[PDB]
C-alpha cells in the first residue's frame, strides 16, 4: 500500500552560501554504494538535496552542466538499484540568502528553474520533483502562488512526473491547519491545480518539543500519530496525497516506540500517504549526529535502521 520508502542522502546542500563551492570540500554527492546499501535494506526511494545556486548560478539562466551531470550520475545509481530519486531543491524559498517574492528573487525565477529541470528529467520515470525544501518567511498564499507557477511551468514541458509540493512554515504536518505563521497551509493550498493530476503534498515531521528536529527527544511514545492527524484528515477530505519528506527519531526507548507508532500509522493511512523518506544518511554526518542511518565504516547498521528496514521491506 505505501509506494515510496527511503532516505535522504545529504551532502550536496552543505555549506549553503558557498557559491559555487568546491566539490569534496564544501559539498559532495553520494557514493554509488550508498544507493545499493539502502536498496539492500528495502528502500526504493532516495531524496537528494541539492542547491539552486549550484545547479543554476544565475537566475533565469542556463543550468550548470557540471552540477547537472552530478545529479544525472546519482540518477543512474538510483536506476541501477530500482530506486526512485526525489530531486530536492533544498533552498527554504531563498536564493543566495534572498527570499522568493523579493524583487531580487521573483516567483517566476523558481518556475524557470523547474522548467529547465523538467525538460532534463521528463523522460525518466524514476524522477520525482521536490519543488522546495521547507519554504518559510513567505506567507502561505504567496507560497501557493509561487507553487502554482512552478507546477504550471513543469506541466507545460510535457513532464508527467510526480510533483511534491510543500507548504510554508517549514512544511510541518503538525502546523498544516495552524495560524501561528499567518493564513494556514490547509486554507492556502486548497486552490492548487495540477493539469497533469500527479501531485502530492510534502510535509515534514519531527518529534521533539518544538518539532524542529534539533533535540534527540521524542515528546511521547505516540506524538507522531498525534502530529500527523490534522494533515492526514486534510488529505483525505480533499482527495489529495501526502509524502513525508523528512522525519527522524533518536536512539532511545521512547523514540523507538514513537518511530514504530509513526511508521505503523503511515501503513494504516496509506490511502492518503504515498510514503516517506528518513532524515538522513550520507557520508558527511559527524559521529554524534543523532539521526544518521549511514552505515559505519565497519559496515554495521545504525540503531534506527533495524526499525526502518522492517517497515521498508513491508511496503
Amino acid at each position: 500500500m505505501l509506494k515510496y520508502v527511503g532516505v535522504n542522502l545529504s551532502g550536496a546542500e552543505f555549506n549553503s552560501r558557498k557559491k559555487p563551492g568546491t566539490l569534496f570540500k564544501d559539498y559532495t554527492y553520494p557514493a554509488a554504494s550508498d544507493f545499493s546499501y539502502f536498496a539492500g535494506k528495502g528502500m526504493n526511494t532516495i531524496r537528494l538535496p541539492f542547491l539552486w545556486e549550484r545547479v543554476q548560478p544565475e537566475l533565469n539562466g542556463p543550468l550548470d552542466q557540471a552540477q547537472l551531470g552530478l545529479i544525472k550520475k546519482s540518477l543512474e545509481a538510483a536506476k541501477a538499484n530500482k530506486q526512485y530519486l526525489i530531486l530536492d531543491l533544498h533552498n527554504y524559498a531563498t536564493y543566495s540568502g534572498k527570499r522568493i517574492g523579493t524583487s531580487d528573487v521573483p516567483a517566476g525565477a523558481l518556475a524557470d528553474l523547474w522548467r529547465r529541470l523538467a525538460l532534463e528529467f521528463k523522460d525518466d520515470k524514476a524522477v520525482i520533483f521536490g519543488l522546495m525544501n521547507e519554504p518559510n518567511g513567505i506567507s502561505a498564499p504567496d507560497w501557493a502562488n509561487a507553487a502554482q507557477g512552478t507546477i504550471t511551468a513543469i506541466r507545460k514541458t510535457g513532464a508527467k512526473n510526480l510533483i511534491l509540493v510543500p507548504g510554508t512554515a517549514y512544511t510541518g504536518a503538525w502546523s498544516w491547519r495552524s495560524t501561528s505563521y499567518g493564513v494556514s497551509n490547509a486554507k492556502a493550498l486548497e486552490i492548487l491545480k495540477d493539469p497533469g493530476n500527479n501531485l502530492a503534498f510534502e510535509a515534514h515531521q519531527y518529534l521533539d518539543k518544538d518539532a524542529s528536529g534539533t533535540k534527540p527527544v521524542c515528546t511521547s511514545d505516540s506524538v507522531g500519530q498525534e502530529r500527523l492527524q490534522g494533515f492526514t484528515s486534510w488529505l483525505r477530505e480533499n482527495k489529495q496525497k501526502g509524502f513525508l519528506g523528512e522525519f527522524a527519531t533518536a536512539n532511545n526507548p521512547v523514540c523507538d516506540k514513537a518511530l514504530e507508532g509513526m511508521l505503523t500509522y503511515m501503513e494504516k493511512n496509506s490511502d492518503v500517504w504515498l510514503g516517506w523518506t528518513w532524515w538522513a544518511a550520507g557520508a558527511w554526518w559527524k559521529p554524534d549526529y543523532p539521526f544518521t542511518v549511514q552505515p559505519g565504516k565497519d559496515g554495521s547498521d545504525k540503531p534506527q535502521m533495524a526499525i526502518l528496514s522492517k517497515y521498508a521491506r513491508r511496503a
